[PDB]
């Protein structure tokens, strides 16, 4: 996160960390069971991180619940980034506390103009490269269609929305994936992609969630 701030520990209950050894991606947990992530951070034996804060000291909130199943995307392009998103099985149910919460899925796609808060342990720095240890939050809102398809032209499909200012100086950025876009109080974004970070007219691009409501259900169902 790019122009962002210190969210306050477990201020944003529902993210998770993906962790390879090393933290590479965010999740959104959406129940006690089961994350949202980018498909682009599949990867083989994923341990979810819950309650973190610091995510390099243990600071006695955190729950880690190896990944049991991790469900890319059928159309999943790994060259367009279309289709971005995985939901992830936890091996366990989570412990549900005021520092541990799922985020609602939407019931509607929300309008360009609505605020939202994007958290994630990602790079700080548009130019080289700082990884917080504490978590940081942007406050971005959603941009119209139309500017986004403006700024990354023949890109964006109807399963992205672009978030954040035209201007530059706050985005998402590198180790953000998989991260959270919380709208309206819905989850409405997985951040994904973008051309840099927070450079002008370059804003963040996100899978659009309200698209996948009824594949995230049906996969819950079947699993
Ligand atoms: C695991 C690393 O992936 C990420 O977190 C980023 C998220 C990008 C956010 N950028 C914004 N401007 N908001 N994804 C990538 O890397 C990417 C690749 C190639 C091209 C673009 C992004
Ligand atoms: N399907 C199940 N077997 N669930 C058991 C729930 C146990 C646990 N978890 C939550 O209720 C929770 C819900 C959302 C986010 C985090 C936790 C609890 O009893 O604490
Ligand atoms: N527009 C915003 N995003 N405001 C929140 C920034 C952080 C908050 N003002 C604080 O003192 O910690
Ligand atoms: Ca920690
Ligand atoms: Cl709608
Ligand atoms: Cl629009
Ligand atoms: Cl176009």
């Amino acid at each position: 996160i790019v122009g962002g701030y210190t969210c306050g520990a477990n201020t944003v209950p529902y993210q998770v960390s993906l962790n390879s050894g090393y933290h590479f991606c965010g999740g959104s947990l959406i129940n006690s069971q089961w994350v949202v992530s980018a498909a682009h951070c599949y990867k083989s034996g994923i341990q979810v991180r819950l309650g973190e804060d610091n995510i390099n000291v243990v600071e006695g909130n955190e729950q880690f619940i190896s990944a049991s199943k991790s469900i890319v995307h059928p159309s999943y392009n790994s060259n367009t980034l279309n289709n971005d998103i995985m939901l992830i099985k936890l091996k366990s149910a989570a412990s549900l506390n005021s520092r541990v919460a799922s985020i609602s899925l939407p019931t509607s796609c929300a309008s360009a103009g609505t605020q939202c808060l994007i958290s994630g342990w990602g790079n700080t720095k548009s130019s080289g490269t700082s990884y917080p240890d504490v978590l940081k939050c942007l406050k971005a809102p959603i941009l119209s269609d139309s500017s986004c398809k403006s700024a990354y032209p023949g890109q964006i499909t109807s399963n992205m929305f672009c978030a954040g200012y035209l201007e530059g100086g706050k985005d998402s950025c590198q180790g953000d994936s998989g991260g959270p876009v919380v709208c309206s109080g819905k989850l409405q974004g997985i951040v994904s992609w973008g051309s840099g970070c927070a450079q002008k007219n370059k804003p963040g691009v996100y899978t659009k969630v309200c698209n996948y409501v009824s594949w995230i259900k049906q996969t819950i169902a079947s699993n």
